[PDB]
């Protein structure tokens, strides 16, 4: 159809879109949810659906004929995607509220394993990062937009429903821009079945 549907919190994602400040659209490449446990039991906190411009493809020619199980387990195709001269997107959407300090203490989670040293580049990235999130409440519903121009540059947009239509940020930052794919498609991904995902298209688009 025109629209995905994440089996675990039945939030849809449309499989071709147009995203703040990207030139051409994207494609769905999977989707998934990310759940953590704060208290006894886990829950889900949100949907996640990547994009990617369908140029991208090319440049993982040398991929092909490969099982969703030897994408999943290649880092050096995942870093190639990273790589690719093309836009990609990761569209966050939260199914439950999250409050302040539940946001930052993820976020420096995620950040500051990955990033020891920040260089002077990297704090003002990071503090634009933060600058769009600061008062601002993250209710269930709300749109996040992570979107990556090139490997150090990276376009952020947030709504409180519905896809942003806006650019809120541009920062400028290798290791921001690296250390957030990595959170998602590194060896320990935050949502395990969004890299699945990916690499279960893949495997039926590098055919
Ligand atoms: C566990 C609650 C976290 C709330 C997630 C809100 C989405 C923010 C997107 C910015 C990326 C930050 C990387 C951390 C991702 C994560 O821990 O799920």
């Amino acid at each position: 159809e025109d629209y995905a549907e994440e089996t675990a919190t039945s939030v849809k994602f449309k499989r071709s879109v147009t995203l703040p400040g990207c030139s051409s659209p994207l494609s769905l490449l999977g989707t998934g949810f990310r759940e953590k446990k704060f208290a006894i039991i886990g829950v889900k906190v949100y949907a996640a659906g990547y994009y990617v411009n369908e140029s991208i493809l090319s440049g993982l020619s040398a991929w092909t004929g490969r099982s969703a199980d030897e994408i999943q387990r290649d880092s050096s195709l995942f870093v190639s995607i990273f790589q690719a001269q093309a836009e990609k997107s990761l569209q966050i959407v939260l199914v439950r509220d999250v409050d302040g300090k539940t946001f930052w203490d993820a976020l420096d989670e995620a950040i500051s394993p990955r990033i020891k040293s920040p260089s002077s580049e990297d704090t003002t990235a990071l503090s634009t990062f933060c600058c769009i999130f600061q008062n601002r409440p993250l209710n269930k519903g709300s749109v996040i937009l992570l979107t990556w121009i090139n490997t150090s540059n990276m376009l952020v947009s947030v709504s409180s429903g519905g896809l942003p239509t806006n650019v809120d940020a541009t920062i400028e930052s290798g290791n921001v821009t690296s250390a957030l794919f990595d959170v998602f498609f590194g060896d320990s991904p935050v949502s395990p079945t969004l890299k699945s995902s990916v690499a279960n298209q893949l495997a039926m688009t590098l055919v």
